[PDB]
């Protein structure tokens, strides 16, 4: 799959998790941002996580569709820096 | 390994995360769903987690079943996604 | 590499991990051993983690020792279960 | 890309990660070592986290930036080791 397009599909991602939970749990856009990274990075610090059922929801489908998203363009862009 | 096979392993991964949880540590059904799902897609936020000796006996169990599971079962989705 | 050495070499990391966490961070034998497979399947929930500069010392060499060596065993057992 | 080549690539991310933390959230510099293994390795266990917008956004670049690059190191000292 050509790196551009993966990129795309990444970005989509960062903008699903973001949006949903800066509306779905309330925090702030930049909390959201971050969060999403954490979460789709599989990093998970908790710092922030999702208090209501929706959110729970929500998060596990992020986890399926961003986890795997996240890691192939991390290689993808790990050969255009290195 | 066929896509569908994957997918049940997965499924069963959850069902047995999940109430396991739930019997165990005595969470909601859905706070037990979401925390499988933290765990086996290794993002740990540890707003969850084991506080009993049978509990953390457990979660190694899941982490190992579920984490090598849930990797193959990501990928595979990530082809009829992409 | 044989399945049976990788199986020998992660339970090395986590007798490596359980007693140091154990003695330098001062967790029943449990909690450590509990703690280290958190930490070797990158799933760090946080409900335990190094308080002391030795403990932290010592987790970033378990990170580097136990993370990459857990990853191969996972998927071997992955074959020998699938 | 040669093994030693690869070592040079994560210390740079290690020192990258190790300062920004250290100055922007005023950690210690131990501290803050450690943090960045957590977070490169993905462990995060969340007993050190940003609590500000610019920690934040230099967290997510050290996540795009170290966890790829740390994935690739444990791999090549897997070979080394074993
Ligand atoms: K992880
Ligand atoms: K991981
Ligand atoms: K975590
Ligand atoms: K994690
Ligand atoms: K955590």
């Amino acid at each position: 799959v050509p790196a551009t397009r993966i990129l795309l599909l990444v970005l989509a991602v960062i903008i699903y998790g973001t949006a949903g939970f800066h509306f779905i749990e309330g925090e702030s856009w930049t909390v959201s941002l971050y969060w999403t990274f954490v979460t789709i990075a599989a990093v998970g610090y908790g710092d922030y996580s999702p208090h209501t059922p929706l959110g729970m929801y929500f998060t596990c489908t992020l986890i399926v569709l961003g986890i795997g998203t996240f890691a192939v363009a991390v290689e993808r862009l790990l050969e255009f820096l290195i």
